[PDB]
């Protein structure tokens, strides 16, 4: 019962400067290609991880699409080919601290091509899936589909948000979503999306964070919301849930070390933890989230609870900073495994003065 | 005895923003990928002129390699590959207004594996080559090698000065090169490079072209004087200055297509030691100024190839840089002969002496 992963796959053009870049003309520094997309990332992380997805997404019959494709071990059955079709490109051009200075996203195939028409022969998949994930390049209609069937059969749905903008595509399918992953941006985004105003503003200790954040997060959640995840970089990650999170949802290192009984305090209507990350080398933030995304998906698969997961998924976003490729080329269980167990053990509870 | 061009391959990749680009994030937009490298361009210029030059050059067994020879139909002898070579990419991100907002060239490869070594298992197709095209992006030591290969055997030299800085290279071969073809700023940075001291200041609005080559006529000079034979100089839109040691009207020592045909029908050879030349160019409607001046080379060595003279070479190469200002690759997927051949006849018979 595979989970299946819905979304870009994308050509990546990073560009890594040796100075400071300066309008026009060129600095010197190292350009590579990278497979990139949201939906390819987490399907590629997951697969590292031991657990085989089932990919929908669409491909030109074009060069960019040939280096995508060289090494892809995984069926190509959902993966849409034709030759009117220009594979996805995305150009970064990064600041020397690893951070994006400027970048062009050229995705319209997805929004395009994607369709719920590609989709839905696909039915099976989903309905049968133990997740299905969807990323923000669908068009707003694919992405009904798709979290409508998921809905009809109960298959918990994982939106990623991609972007500020896209991140809004929220608005038509929150009550078939169960989990979200959004940056800090991204959440403030799609709470003004849900509010059909720009009532909440993008942007220090985690109690203040999460203060900010809080109304935003509420804003998510009694839409239909779940499970929010805010992901805060080198901060780390809010968990955030209807209900408790062990149920609302609803590998075997993991299991025995961060045990499902290390939290005493598991019905809120808000649940609110914080996980920290792990101090690392960065050379390229890029690919960070859609690593989370994979090794929490590949651990919720595998039958861990939601903490749990959680605690892989920063894991496997830790061992991708400390690479150039956005997914690593493999992971190493015991790295995973002993980091997972770090995050893991320094989580807290946060709202534990307060009451409401 | 095909024309032998050594350089660079490299992918240009350029991000074309729909709005305004933002720190930490994508602006959407439209990302392009042109096969690029001054001696690639050439090279698949002068093939679709009609003649087959030989390419030397370095390329990865990676990603951008397989993107940069999806459509390569020439020989890869001459090509250097090795799974610890990293393919030269240059990616431009632009702002709305259409200039480069940030940009980065990764492009080492050829300097440190283009070796005189390299080039050297090619002695062969170099001292049989009907003329031999050089980029600055090669080493200067890869420079050297492979003039002097040229030289040792009277096959005539070809120097694209590729940028301001590179130009530069010159220095340590200009008693070995028949032509350069510097734009302005890459002329003065040449010049400075070959004299004992720094006399020449870069450049304010346009001007006249008399006024111009007056202008620049000094530092054309110090480039003949240190054995330069033929200096062609771009002028963008103002087409470009032909001067030489001796008379212009050159030709390939060479014992043919029907680019040759065409226009020798059509640029008659009867029209027309410092001589100076300017040659208009034609008005096209620009949708990027990509490959314009490699073309323009490209253009002049495939008629030269065919045995055309120099004047009525640069006319086509001055036509082949139109063709390729209207295209959005560096060079058009296509030459279409009779529209070449009519834009050199215009450009031919357009030009002047003024020296
Ligand atoms: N410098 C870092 N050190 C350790 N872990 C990090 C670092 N940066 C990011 N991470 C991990 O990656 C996760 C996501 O990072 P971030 O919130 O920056 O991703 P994003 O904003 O979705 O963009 P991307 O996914 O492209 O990085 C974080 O929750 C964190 O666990
Ligand atoms: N707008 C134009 N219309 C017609 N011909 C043009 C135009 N722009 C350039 N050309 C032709 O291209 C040739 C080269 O132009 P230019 O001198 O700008 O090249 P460059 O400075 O070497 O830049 P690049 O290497 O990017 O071509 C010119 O001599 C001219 O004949
Ligand atoms: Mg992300
Ligand atoms: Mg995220
Ligand atoms: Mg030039
Ligand atoms: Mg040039
Ligand atoms: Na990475
Ligand atoms: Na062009």
């Amino acid at each position: 019962m595979e989970p299946v992963i819905i979304g870009a796959l994308i050509l990546d053009v990073h560009a890594k400067p040796s100075t400071t870049p300066i309008s026009g003309t060129t600095v010197p520094g190292q350009v590579l290609f990278a497979p990139g997309g949201v939906a390819r990332n987490v399907a590629d992380c997951i697969f590292k991880l031991g657990i085989t997805p089932f990919m929908i997404g669409t491909l030109g019959l074009d060069g960019p699409a040939n280096v995508l494709l060289k090494e892809w071990k995984l069926s190509m059955k959902g993966i849409l080919r034709r030759e009117d079709i220009s594979t996805p490109i995305v150009s970064l051009v990064y600041d020397t601290n690893g951070e994006v200075a400027a970048g062009v996203a050229g995705v319209d195939a997805v929004e395009n091509f994607l369709t719920p028409e590609w989709i839905q022969r696909f039915e099976y998949n989903i309905s049968s899936a133990r997740l299905l994930m969807v990323d923000a390049n669908l068009s707003s209609l694919a992405l009904e589909a798709s979290c409508k069937l998921a809905a009809e059969s109960s298959v918990p749905v994982w939106f990623e948000p991609v972007s500020v903008t896209k991140s809004q595509r929220i608005a038509s399918i929150a009550k078939y979503v169960t989990i979200v992953s959004p940056n800090q941006d991204e959440l403030i985004a799609m709470a003004n999306a849900l509010c059909a105003k720009n009532l909440f503003h993008p942007f220090l200790s985690i109690e203040d964070m999460f203060r900010a954040l809080k109304p935003a997060i509420l804003v998510l959640l009694k839409n239909g919301v779940k499970v929010v995840i805010v992901t805060l970089g080198s901060n780390g990650a809010l968990l955030c849930s209807k209900g408790n999170p062990k149920k609302a949802l609803n590998f075997k290192r993991v299991q025995s070390v961060c045990s499902p009984n290390r939290f005493s305090e598991l019905s809120p209507s808000l649940f609110a933890m914080h996980f920290p990350t792990i101090p690392a080398k960065v050379k390229k933030l890029t690919g960070a989230g859609d690593c989370l995304v994979g090794g929490t998906v590949a651990s919720l698969s595998d039958g861990l609870d939601l903490i749990q997961s959680l605690a892989v998924g920063i894991a496997s976003a830790k061992a991708a900073v400390e690479s150039d490729d956005n997914v690593p080329p493999e992971f190493k269980l015991d790295l995973i495994s002993g980091d997972a167990e770090l995050v893991y053990n320094g989580a807290k509870m946060l709202m534990v003065h307060q009451s409401m």
